[PDB]
């Protein structure tokens, strides 16, 4: 019963939403409309994370709508936000399955644990988090 094996991980595989916290005070404070927010926390939406060596792709699938970023890891890339905006930042791992970025004031820190995701956004004095688990 469970048998696995390896150095590092595999950041390769799908995720659907499970669970969110501050999602509302977060939408709200970076001045979404009412509307993808309603629909953001009673739809579960879904989620990819893709890994190719040094490159890194990640597709986000807010019920219908789909944005598709790729950035390379150590390099200066720029990302695409949910309402399009884009901006110049940098991606590091700490060598323990979890990402970490940072644009202005939104400080990121991404966590994968086997079949599910972590992740931890703070904007300020607010903190989100999301959770996700693998399809
Ligand atoms: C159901 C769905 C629609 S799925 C969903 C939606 C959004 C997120 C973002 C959260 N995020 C924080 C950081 C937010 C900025 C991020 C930059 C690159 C990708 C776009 C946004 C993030 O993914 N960070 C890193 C990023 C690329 C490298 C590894 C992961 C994650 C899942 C939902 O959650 O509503």
């Amino acid at each position: 019963h469970h048998h696995h094996h390896h150095v590092a991980m595999s950041f390769s595989g799908k995720y659907q939403l499970q669970s969110q916290e501050n999602f509302e005070a977060f939408m709200k404070a970076i001045g979404l409309p009412e509307e993808l927010i309603q629909k953001g926390k009673d739809i579960k939406g879904v989620s990819e994370i893709v890994q190719n060596g040094k490159h890194f792709k990640f597709t986000i699938t807010a019920g219908s709508k789909v944005i598709q970023n790729e950035f390379t890891v150590g390099e200066e890339c720029e990302l695409e936000t949910m309402t399009g905006e884009k901006v110049k930042t940098v991606v590091q791992l700490e060598g323990d399955n979890k990402l970490v970025t940072t644009f202005k004031n939104i400080k990121s820190v991404t966590e994968l644990n086997g079949d599910i995701i972590t992740n931890t956004m703070t904007l300020g004095d607010i903190v989100f988090k999301r959770i996700s688990k693998r399809i």
